[PDB]
């Protein structure tokens, strides 16, 4: 039993010195410590809260609802900085978590840090965070059953940034480093990579609904592959939310004219933004609708090394709370939920690419090495290209209902003081001319990673079950692998490719 458990963040705490590309030059602090007042670490306790908060669609709030959170806002940013409840030290605690602040020191590790980001405590910790950041603006302004907007850019009139969000200094919600190109009702996009696609708005929002499906259902397989992967004291793949819309839309608000895309597009100026506590709204929704769809796999985590690892944070009283990943699995418990739309079904639960058709593809994917043919570790400076041994051929739906098939891309070593990503395509034989789209059933996926440079190792998984009936090619004994690089893998290795059986 070694979980990890955050240290009295008020007597062990230092600057932050990881994921920034460039500190000297940086437009937000990396003093990044939260205010030590001298107070006892108290124990949650649930919350006794007479009715529960409704989360509420950024783009359709009542008049109440926006002008409520417009002023805990403005509230929040007129407190002292030093107030722990403060817009600064609210954005400051995203910044000691993910970019160096604390150390493993209670779990007897006191020369290694604690990231929360890349494994399985990246939900957990940003449903806590939000929780209290939540009851501390209800507070604010004096509304017990206040309750958060959330980014819905799984529906396409929600894809846009909300007007909330807009205007000048004087609307509390808006921040001026925000991609400019980006601020205009301008259509997000869930699979960005620094570069903006050229497609028609309603290409991009079938992308999109595609993007969700493809985080919460095609790769969001099992608990590993959508929360992330084990880590624990004394020492883990990126979930498919992760490392998919969630890095999205991240780059795609922070202002690429800054010299680490502050303020969004960078973990440690990311909380000066408004907008990031709504999109992580929509985040903690993600992990909702993941059990709702009730498939199998889609189950809680039962491991008692993340059920008792534990954060602290102030709450509404400026009184510190020490919160365990097990309490915040249940919405009902925290009081807590998200409006919903009461339809038969979401937008996007049907937005698994269409099957490729036969006729539209060669009889094979060209000639191409298998992985022992291969030497590796392999550079990503160039499309690489290679065919990987399938465990099994043709499984009925009986043995794909009792396991997946999931591609391990494993030990991708990189410089990570940069944004970095590449695609992920398996089976690409298509005809000359045939016509594609960014979301055709060959895109596995992609890796993307904001700056975490502590130079760094991570893992990366894919769902097949689907993907090798979309493209005609579960009776092949080799699956063709094709990654192919977006940005910053100029320097990129990777070190294992595989395929393996991962029961349910
Ligand atoms: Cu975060
Ligand atoms: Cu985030
Ligand atoms: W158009």
């Amino acid at each position: 039993l070694a979980p990890i458990t955050a240290p009295d963040i008020t007597s062990i705490c230092k600057d932050a010195s990881s994921g920034i590309g460039n500190q000297e030059g940086a437009i937000r602090t990396r003093k990044c410590c939260p205010p030590s007042l001298g107070k006892k670490i108290k124990d949650f306790q649930f919350p006794n809260d007479k009715k529960v908060r409704m989360r509420w669609p950024a783009h359709k709030g009542t008049k109440k609802q926006v002008d409520d959170y417009r002023r805990a806002i403005a509230a929040m940013r007129a407190l002292p900085d030093d107030d722990p409840r403060s817009f600064v030290s609210q954005a400051k605690i995203h910044c000691a978590y993910c970019n160096g602040g604390y150390t493993q020191v209670d779990s007897g590790f006191p020369d290694i840090d604690i990231q929360i980001h890349n494994s399985w405590l990246f939900f957990p910790f940003h449903r806590w965070y939000l929780y209290f950041y939540e009851r501390i603006l209800g507070s604010l302004i004096d509304e017990p059953n206040f309750a958060l907007p959330y980014w819905k850019w799984d529906e396409p009139k929600g894809m846009p940034i909300s007007n909330i969000f807009l205007g000048d200094a004087s609307n509390p919600l808006y921040d001026q480093y925000r991609d400019a190109n980006h601020i205009e009702d301008r259509i997000v996009d869930l699979d960005y990579d620094g570069k903006d696609k050229d497609i028609p708005d309603q290409q991009q929002v079938a992308c999109n609904l595609s993007t969700v499906y493809r985080d919460l259902v095609r790769n969001g397989v099992d608990p590993t592959s959508f929360f992330g992967g084990k880590y624990v004291a004394g020492d883990p793949s990126v979930g498919s939310v992760e490392a998919g819309s969630h890095t999205a839309v991240h780059r795609w608000v922070g202002d690429p004219t800054q010299p680490n895309n502050e303020d969004m597009g960078n973990f440690y100026s990311a909380g000066y933004d408004p907008v990031f506590y709504i999109h992580h709204a929509n985040v903690d929704r993600m992990w909702k609708l993941w059990k709702e769809l009730r498939l199998p796999g889609h189950v809680d985590i039962t491991d008692p090394d993340w059920l008792n690892a534990s954060y602290v944070f102030y709450d509404e009283n400026k009184d510190l709370v020490r919160v365990y990943n097990k309490d915040c699995v249940n919405l009902d418990k925290l009081k807590y939920n998200f409006i919903e739309n009461s339809k038969e079904v979401f937008p996007w639960r049907n937005s698994r690419p269409p099957q490729r058709r036969k006729s539209a593809q060669v009889a094979t994917t060209g000639d191409v090495k298998t992985v022992e043919q291969t030497k590796f570790p392999v550079r990503l400076n160039q499309i690489f290209k290679v065919r990987v041994k399938r465990p099994a051929v043709n499984r009925t739906e009986e043995e794909k209902d009792q396991a997946n098939e999931v591609l391990l891309i494993k030990k991708i070593k990189y410089d990570s003081g940069k944004f970095v990503k590449f695609d992920v395509f398996v089976n690409d034989k298509l005809k000359d001319g045939v016509f594609t789209t960014p979301c055709d059933p060959e895109y596995a996926g992609g890796f993307a990673q904001i700056p975490h440079n502590d130079v760094m190792t991570s893992t990366a998984r894919f769902g097949l079950n689907e993907l090798l009936e979309d493209t005609n090619t579960e009776g092949e004994e080799y699956a063709t692998v094709t990654l192919v690089p977006r940005t910053g893998c100029e320097d990129l290795t990777v070190g294992e490719i595989k395929i393996e059986l991962v029961p349910i």
